[PDB]
């Protein structure tokens, strides 16, 4: 497998990445306070009509094409419906430097509240978030949620990835090894967990139930941040230090 560089333009310290069922790739262009997307096979990205973003971080996309962005510098999460003119601010409360965002098939939105060492979630239509019962998080970054509702969090400050099954009150630490300031996390339909090992300029993955991660053969990454995986198993990474997004087919 040989990586390719997606034809985004003018990115500056890009952060979050997401990919939808149609292969459209969404990128939080953090350094330009904007979110851009690229249709499968296109060479022309388009800017989503969010407004007033300030150092945004994570991005997620639901099955309806609604786009959710962690507006990190403003301590809020904003969303934009597919083909919508105006964003709305989700009614999270007390966020501090929030980072990762994820959304499940039921429309529940999950946010890594990095500055408060916690992960919170909001049911669709609710105005009261709830805190997930993780413990001992330290500057957590990425969040992902699988089809079974299991929540995966990059516990960045502790160089580990932790997970919490839906309805469970006891997290487990996944058996990754040698991580350094890990950032993005993603999970595919087979339960494989992908982690951007930012401090080691690499992306690693762990099959469900395995204790041996494998390094994906990306090349030349520089402080990478986000990771996403599509239905075909293609892996997309924000190569943040190089102002580009790279992809690797399975």
């Amino acid at each position: 497998n040989t990586q390719t560089v997606l034809p985004f333009t003018g990115l500056n310290t890009p952060s979050g990445v997401a990919v939808d069922s149609a292969g459209t790739v969404y990128v939080t262009d953090h350094g330009n306070n904007r979110v851009v997307k690229l249709a499968a096979g296109s060479t022309n990205q388009v800017t989503l009509p969010f407004t007033g973003l300030n150092t945004p971080h994570g991005v997620a996309v639901d099955s309806a094409g609604t786009v959710y962005v962690t507006d990190h510098g403003n301590n809020r999460v904003v969303k934009l419906a597919a083909g919508s003119n105006t964003q709305t601010v989700l009614p999270f409360t007390g966020l501090n430097t929030p980072s990762g965002v994820a959304v499940d098939s039921a429309g529940t939105v999950y946010v890594t509240d990095h500055g408060n060492n916690r992960v919170v979630k909001l049911a669709a239509g609710s105005t009261n978030q709830v805190t997930l019962p993780f413990t001992g998080l330290n500057t957590p970054h990425g969040v992902a949620v699988d089809s079974a509702g299991t929540v995966y969090v990059t516990d960045h400050g502790n160089n580990r990835v932790v997970k919490l099954a839906a309805g469970s009150n006891t997290q487990t630490v996944l058996p990754f090894t040698g991580l350094n300031t890990p950032s993005g996390v993603a999970v595919d339909s087979a339960g494989t967990v992908y982690v951007t090992d930012h401090g080691n300029n690499r992306v690693v993955k762990l099959a469900a139930g395995s204790t041996n991660q494998v390094t994906l053969p990306f090349t030349g990454l520089n402080t990478p941040h986000g990771v996403a995986v599509d239905s075909a198993g293609t892996v997309y990474v924000t190569d943040h230090g190089n102002n580009r997004v790279v992809k690797l087919a399975a």
